């Protein structure tokens, strides 16, 4: 049992979607403002120094907050996606693959014990059976896939208003004086200032709205767990005479047992003798 | 069964072209873009400081869209050619390897068998008998081959269409006074600018579009799969006394079981024996 | 006995949060802080040379101190809070293995021997009556997690006093004339001075501020040892015939060993045997 | 049979240099790209700020052909002969290991076979019969080959025609007036230019065509396969009494045969009986 | 055994103190004067020209010391104390390890060969008496543990000195006029200059006094080692039949010894059956 | 047989130092490029801004040929040099270990079959008889010795005339007016300008000319291969009773046979026995 | 045997501390010159331009030479000082580890022979012997250590000699006229140049000279192979019936095994039984 899965595939391919595309979108727009070095630009007045109008681009930088704060968000994003599947392989992972390696173990042993027994001449039901008034699996796994929701549905409004925000008029006005600088007529009243970062933005946030808005459904199918296909491999093994609609951790563990029945080498055998009885 | 390939080899090749060779083309532009510093020059009047200058050429670069988002797109190709695979490696290849090995195993021990018999003296057709009418492996395939030929084609088009597009006079004309500076007569009323990277993407747009359009026939082919060289590996083995033209899966696990008859020992011996039968 | 586990799963998650949380702050605010180059910008008068300029910048920068210090402080917090983890497993964590591997085998014997007695027809309970009253492991553990509790709550302090500090007015004025300059009339009286980074501060601890104040429930919940849920794992083996409110390491040294009993294999049989007892 | 080597010593060395050493060319390119800046000078008029001389040196740049695109055709050709071994590796390789490791495990149980019936008293040859009329491994070696050479003659073709070409006068006139420029008579009519990293491409290209000539002997020599020395190996084993002019692949087969009799261990011992024998 | 440990906890986690918290530091520093990029600015006068601004703010940087030399000094303190692990690892470690694996090998054979002789019916404390004068052990732990006081205490008195030195009026007064200058008016008879960097060395200084003053009691205590909690592990021992107040390395033999009892399995046995006794 | 070298000490010794010494000197001599920024510096008249000085520079710089030519020729010395053991390595090093690895398990075997003979009561002499008229292996080695000896030799040539060239007077004189420029005289006839990098290239060549010296009479007597000290170990194994002046291969096996003479366990036996019949 | 030294522990420490130091001071030297960027800095008049200035200070710069050339002498010192324990290494460590394999063996045989003659009822002598008039591995060891003692020595001077030169007055008078600029009056006779890093190369090379003349009292003393502590070994083996002042390769050899003495298991028994004899 050295290939043994512990995560739906469907699953598996979801994190990695929902993870790995924000960190590429943030790796190219840090490399995008490391090479422009700035991300506004304004017109300062031709009798300023350098020293000056840095001042006055800086100034009307840090003076709307949605724009400035995007890697950051998208970041936190990132790493808030990749937290639930911490939180599932530190708490429920290790106590599964026990269950797993027990119940495929039964299964082989049973098996073997049969045909020894019938070319010379129930535990697994009553483990399952354990399994079915418990609901401690099913509630970490549902945690982390409404954790997963909730993360991708409110990058996704965030995503969607910022949008709706900067569609038109991305350039802005600005003031200088504030404070002492209040009496002088040297310094113009309003300085006209460009974001500069705001058009690849609007690129970075539709791929990453239309990927997420993709996502979703996966989402809201995985959890629907008891709505499965289940219930196909026992039935297998009912030809040996010695051997789900609520949400316990028993459907959730046929999922799992379902999903690897690779490493059951009694299971096509026993499919070839269930094609041969039809 | 160390060296277990699950893919077809012009699959991997196809894969590995269409994956690395945008991610060497945008590597270069990048490189590229670090050396020349800017993607734009503009020809500011004489009397313009430093800032006004280089808020001139930032406005006129971010006020068409598709020579701007270049590198952004090929690299949103590459990781979308490389998510097909992702998808058949989670999806569908630890189903495949577990059914090679039981497949292969079986051969070998019959074979063993029936040497052990006529020295001292049918399970695997009918388990591809139960893949004969179940069409899960057949699915998976073809969403990995249909979803690669779309994301070349509308590469190809995208491609062709920035050829068709900057060929000439790829230098413009920009207006600056947006806003406060609609008053002045100081401000030159059109600047002309030049584009300085679209000469380096013309040649980085030819190669990508050459090499794409010589993928998609194997793209084209691989997707015909009943209508490949099959049924080669049972005749060999119609020796021992003891033992294709629809799109189930039972073709594709014939050509996965073709491609590797390299670990069947007994092949050999048994093609030997075919060679005197003749 | 390869997967031993040795933290406990919350533990495990608060330690990586508490740390890995800081250091990506930083790592943004580091690159934040290469890319805008300085973290002042000051309004020099225009008959100052760049040099000029430049002192007035650097000296009303090294002339409140929160502000100066803030990643400095982020990045001690993270090593301060990565050291009681270390602190353990140096100190506690070896000493632990060995105890949990000899409960372990000496269970599996217990098992096998009673096991062969049946078909064929106290030591764990004295060992761990030895760790009764040792409080040796109980002392170690309780101060790696005092020592998270009081870092997690002195940087949560710290974070709070950030934001109500820095909320408005984050401009200041500034004086150049100490020493040989405060004669001439030529340098100006009072120069207005801008932090260029405060913006982004609020938002990194406005995070770490939340972040850490939903961590310090789980720490007050880990420090309460003997009213968590124990002593599930002896019942279970009460049905071989051959076989807590107080703060010593027998309460702790139980909760270490139901954390794991996926490595008991025994384990599965008896609560099978449970189950049908019931 | 850990070191089978399947590569041809000689198309293992021709393709490390052919592949080699346009990487090191263009690493020392890009090398002194990034310390000289710039590729190109122009002499501005005096009147000029810094952006406009910027915008007359980037626009005499980007306004012949092979020049600026030299260190990306070069790149081009070391991936482009980086793909044969990949396409040998992927394709061809592994049908040819297990071919390998069975006749020589077939070479050595008849040898000891043999040895064991001379001190206590043809399946070889028609497997290599079968290897006869099949031409299918010559097919993907003679691809293989004849897709190294073309590449390789290409790119001698483009390095001789770039000496051909930038032997003298690499400085060239620019204009600068196209579009609303084309007015003023206060720019220069025509600019004095210079091409500034010439001088070292023509050292990289004399290399990398003095090798590149000094490689294509080999590439024709590997591509005439049955007029090499073979058929030494059967001559040596026809001691034991149990026992190639055209272009299939048994001529293949007996070179890459012929190129590892080091892991034959009864090939030393037939050798010695061979050298007694004469 | 795999898991010897042949360092003591708290002497492993001082070392980890005292070296890692140096280099920090003075990766802190560094990363601060690559983005500060000058160490000093001084005040030039209007007429100066870059080049001679530049002349100015290197000539009276390069003319206290103290200041100058802070990340050399606290890499040497470092380095310094990484230094003394390395001698005890290079010089007295395998010759623990070895004598560690005698003394665990002889008791766990004593234990089994009394368990053997009581169900069918003294080597190590002659051992020990050989090591109880030789003072080969303690001489070069000795050495390890007062070079790594000595090098704290000096660092400790170095940071003690900088902030009792830079604690007011960091700027300073510097002449410029030196050798061929002496002659011109036009220079200034005084510049006035400042250090920049001295804010944040005063908070690298202040944790890393406060720490190494945290740390030397630890040093203290490890350097006695008679004085410690010794003689636990003979008297488990002395059930079976069969079988410290001066500086010989019997008693740091017994701190080693008792430090891993984990690897001995028969002591858990023992103390088991003492417990019983009492 | 994990340790066999294939590789005579001296030789290994002799690479290492003749490949490993150029790639530090040319890291050292493009760190020193990337600090100084360029290689040129020249003295542009005052009335020159700074692109027309920057021209003045790079049009100087890019119009001898030897010391602009210094690394890539030094890299290239370095990888040509590396290329000798490559070939070897490829061509010739598995062709003779298994060799030696046959010599050595026969002569081991010969003397247990002398042992068990004399305690109860000529194949190797034939085998390096076979290794008598092949010239095969003094061939392959011979020529990786004289290209690493013309290699060694022609940059000693290039680094002795680089000393003989760049001894005195390194400035130079350049003209500026080549084309359009050759009719105002507003430009300078003669500019006087400094190649700033030739002050340590003297360094990195007698550095690289005297190692260069004394490693080439070691190449000089690695090529006698039969005038070296041979024939020690077949006089050893005389003792048991079943048992070179030319440039055949059995000359250069028997350098590689005394070699290792370690793997042999009864070479020292048998040089114990030796010593007592002396 | 895994754990076989083969190097002295003193020699090991002298080694690391010889080649580590120059290399971490180096690191640091260039840390620094990146940061600084430059190392001379003249006073250029004030009607210089940018350029003109930088053509003062790279000619002054590029016009003693010990200054100038530290960073490379000291990275020199540590390569050739990095290579003795190279040739140690290629040259004489592997055939001391089969010599030191066959004592160990032979010795550990030798005792349990002697065992099982006494609880039923001279080859290393003589192999010591033949190691009495070689000469083989003392040379090899020697040339190691006066290689290393001549370096050390050789770089103890030059960097005294850099401290007794670089003392005082630090800066220098340089002139320009050199060439076609001898007539012009505009230039000035002499300029007034600062070295900018003489202050810490006196800090890093009175390190340096401290700490290497604290080395060579150790490489002296480990020169003098038969005055040391040696024959503690065979006086223990002495108690089995059937079992220095010259400089041949016994003595080394002798020290060589006293040195892993804890490798030999019988040298502990023997050792208790020593004890018991006195
Ligand atoms: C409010 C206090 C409730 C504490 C509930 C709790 O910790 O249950 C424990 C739940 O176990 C866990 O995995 C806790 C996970 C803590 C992760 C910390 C997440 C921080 C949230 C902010 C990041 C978004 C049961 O463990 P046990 O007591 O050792 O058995
Ligand atoms: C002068 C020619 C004398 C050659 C002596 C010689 O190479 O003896 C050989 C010595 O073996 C060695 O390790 C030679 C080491 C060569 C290292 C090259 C050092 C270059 C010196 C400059 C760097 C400072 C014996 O080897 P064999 O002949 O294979 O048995």
């Amino acid at each position: 049992y050295k290939g043994l899965r512990l995560e739906l595939a469907v699953d598996k391919l979801v994190s990695c979607i929902a993870v790995g595309l924000p960190l590429l979108l943030i790796s190219l727009a840090f490399a995008q403002e490391i090479t422009l070095g700035s991300q506004i630009s304004c017109f300062a007045p031709t009798s300023f120094s350098w020293r000056q109008a840095a001042y006055v681009d800086s100034f009307c930088w840090a003076a709307l907050w949605l724009h400035k704060f995007f890697p950051y968000i998208l970041l936190l994003v990132a790493v808030l996606l990749y937290l639930p599947n911490l939180f599932w392989r530190f708490t429920a992972a290790p106590h599964l693959s026990s269950d797993l390696k027990f119940v495929m173990e039964e299964l082989d042993k049973c098996y073997n014990r049969d045909i020894k027994d019938i070319k010379a001449a129930p535990i697994v039901e009553q483990y399952l059976k354990t399994k079915n008034n418990s609901y401690g699996l099913i509630i970490k796994y549902l945690i982390c896939r409404v954790v997963t929701l909730i993360i991708v549905f409110t990058a996704c409004i965030y995503l969607g208003y910022y949008i709706s925000l900067f569609s038109l008029t991305d350039e802005f006005t600005c003031n200088i004086r504030t404070g002492i600088l209040r009496n002088d007529t040297a310094l113009p009243p309003l300085v006209q200032c460009k974001l500069i970062a705001v058009g690849v933005f609007r690129l970075l946030s539709y791929i990453n709205l239309i990927i997420y808005v993709l996502i979703m459904p996966f989402i809201i199918y995985a959890m629907l767990v008891p709505f499965r296909k289940t219930a196909n491999v026992l039935k297998v093994y009912e030809v040996l005479p010695t051997f789900s609609k609520t949400y316990d951790d028993h459907s959730l563990f046929l999922l799992f047992l379902e999903e690897n029945v690779s490493e059951l080498k009694s299971y096509k055998f026993l499919k070839v003798l269930e094609n041969i009885k039809n």
